[PDB]
């Protein structure tokens, strides 16, 4: 249904850039910290945000401190948690903060319950729980029921599967959601919008771009309501080398 994207838009042009960081800027890795966006690829972005306003934002999963771990010495507009942390172009900062008991239930119920579930990860964000079982895929269907109790019995918190991973986030956050804070500001406001993405998460941002008349892109296989599609990372790199130096 998505068509391949064989062009590449001009440098210059009326455009407003997201992209997804893990699975679409840097290839998968087995370990989150083993991840990296090569230099140039950063050099490119920089220059294609610096072309267009500063109009490109990182729309991902990630806490905001890991992406920019992730793109020093550059310092993006930034969308973390799948919308739950924000960052404009303004530096000015937004985090969505659940009540300090909730947390603390939460986090203890997981630990507890991730005993009988060997090679799986609790990663704590804050405002968010992933469950990692990259290392026990077996333990997929657990997690995921697991998980579907936490969100019944605290309403403040959703679900958000993913590749190799379920997460727990704030009840009301997605990537559609960042964005659309993103397009209501300068300089991201007046510009088409363009996201490219490769998980379940993105599919939100997908939806309000195309609504938007933007340009949806998806990288990798799988079903999407994406207009096109990218094959994989090394293609995203070439995609954004050819809009750079055509
Ligand atoms: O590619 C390396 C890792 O990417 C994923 O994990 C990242 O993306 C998730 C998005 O939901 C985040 O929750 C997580 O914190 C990030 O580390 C993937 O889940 C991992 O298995 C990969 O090792
Ligand atoms: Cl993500
Ligand atoms: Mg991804």
């Amino acid at each position: 249904m998505a068509e391949p994207l064989t062009v590449s838009p001009e440098l210059t042009a009326n455009y407003a850039y997201f992209f997804d960081l893990d699975g679409t800027l840097a290839e998968i890795k087995p370990h989150p910290d083993q991840v990296v966006v090569p230099h140039k690829i950063l050099q490119l972005l920089d220059r294609l945000a610096a072309h267009n306003a500063g109009a490109l934002a990182l729309i991902s999963g990630r806490s905001m401190t890991e992406l920019d771990a992730l793109a020093k010495p550059f310092r993006f507009p930034l969308a973390g948690v799948h919308g739950a942390e924000r960052r404009d172009i303004n530096g000015k900062t937004h985090i969505v903060r659940l009540p300090e008991a909730v947390v603390r239930e939460v986090e203890a119920l997981l630990r507890s319950t991730l005993v009988a579930l060997p090679g799986t990860e609790l990663e704590s964000k804050g405002m968010a729980f992933a469950l990692h079982y990259r290392q026990a895929p077996e333990h997929e269907a657990a997690l995921l029921a697991l998980a579907q109790h936490v969100t019944q019995h605290w309403p403040q918190l959703a679900l958000q599967l993913g590749k190799c991973v379920v997460e727990i986030k704030p009840k009301g956050t997605n990537k559609g959601e960042a964005i659309a804070a993103f397009m209501q500001e300068a300089p991201f406001a007046g510009r088409i919008p363009v996201f490219v993405g490769d998980d379940l998460t993105d599919e939100a941002g997908f939806g309000v771009v195309n609504h938007a008349g933007g340009i949806s892109v998806k990288v990798g296989v799988g079903a999407t309501q994406a207009a096109w599609r990218l094959e994989s990372v090394p293609d995203v790199w070439r995609w954004l080398e050819q809009i750079n130096y055509p």
